[PDB]
């Protein structure tokens, strides 16, 4: 019966501010998960069941899970005591360029990719990592770096190159991208085999004004850092890629100022 396989194969792991519950359901049956603390009901029929409860402090808490079906069957309780994950800013000094053969180069104009992790950021900053021009027909493009440790990621903050603000939302500022990762050594050829997608991301321009016109709200917003959250169902990772799909001005050029990552080191 699906509800029995569900309770028998269940895994419950800590995640940021709660727990991640996963189980199997190869029949695509309709299961109801009731999750108790001393708080949520999931209604799902996917094959690879995975869902989160959040809102919890990072200390040990007792959790109870029961699975039921639309036929009035109900499982034994699964009990677990788990501590939710709590994020820290990962140590920037361990972040390094990890250049693979099919990556864009980010060492133009006197800087390197590792400039994105040197701490220098904000409206008046001249810091950046700066690529080379390419034809936008070549999007998507990507670059690769090493976090220098393995971590369960929560979120990251991204700053565009600024130089007083007029460079926001043009001149290499990225618009949509994906963040991919892996925990084991990449292949030197830059093959995408062995990489896992971790986040879909879109940098928002609050005003929605065309290229070359930035509002006061746009400039304040970008200078404060753009925040993105990662998927809960991701493995620990060490190596990271940004697969750039688009840029704000549509030109084939990537230029950014800073990237700070948050999560729990392994």
């Amino acid at each position: 019966p699906a509800y029995l396989t569900a309770i028998e194969e269940i895994e419950v792991n800590p995640t940021f501010g709660g727990i991640y519950i996963h189980t199997t359901n190869g029949g695509r049956n309709y299961l109801i998960f009731d999750v108790s603390t001393k708080e949520h009901t999931e209604y799902t029929s996917v094959k690879n069941i995975g869902f989160t409860l959040r809102g919890f402090s990072a200390e040990p808490h007792d959790f109870k899970v029961r699975v039921r079906d639309l036929y009035d069957n109900q499982s034994e309780e699964y009990l677990t005591t788990l501590t939710p994950l709590y994020e820290e800013k990962l140590d920037l000094t361990k972040f390094k360029t990890f250049y693979l053969a099919n990556d864009i180069k980010m060492d133009n104009a006197g800087h390197t990719l590792e400039s994105l992790f040197n701490g220098d950021h904000g409206l008046n900053s001249w810091n950046y990592a700066h690529g080379y021009d390419f034809n936008p027909s070549e999007f998507p493009v990507w670059f690769t770096f090493d976090m220098g440790q393995t971590a369960q990621l929560s979120r990251f903050t991204s700053w565009q190159r600024s130089m007083g603000g007029s460079y926001y939302y043009r001149a290499g500022a990225i618009k949509e991208w994906e963040v991919w990762g892996r925990s084991d050594l990449p292949s030197s050829d830059g093959s995408w085999d062995g990489w896992t997608k971790l986040a879909d991301c879109e940098s928002i321009k609050p005003s929605g004004w065309p290229t070359g016109s930035n509002s006061e709200e746009d400039i304040t917003y970008a200078s404060k850092g753009e925040e993105f959250e990662f998927l809960a169902d991701i493995p620990p990772v060490r190596y990271i890629r940004f697969k750039i799909l688009s840029t704000h001005d549509g030109a084939g050029l990537v230029v950014m100022q800073q990237l700070w990552f948050y999560g729990t080191p392994i």
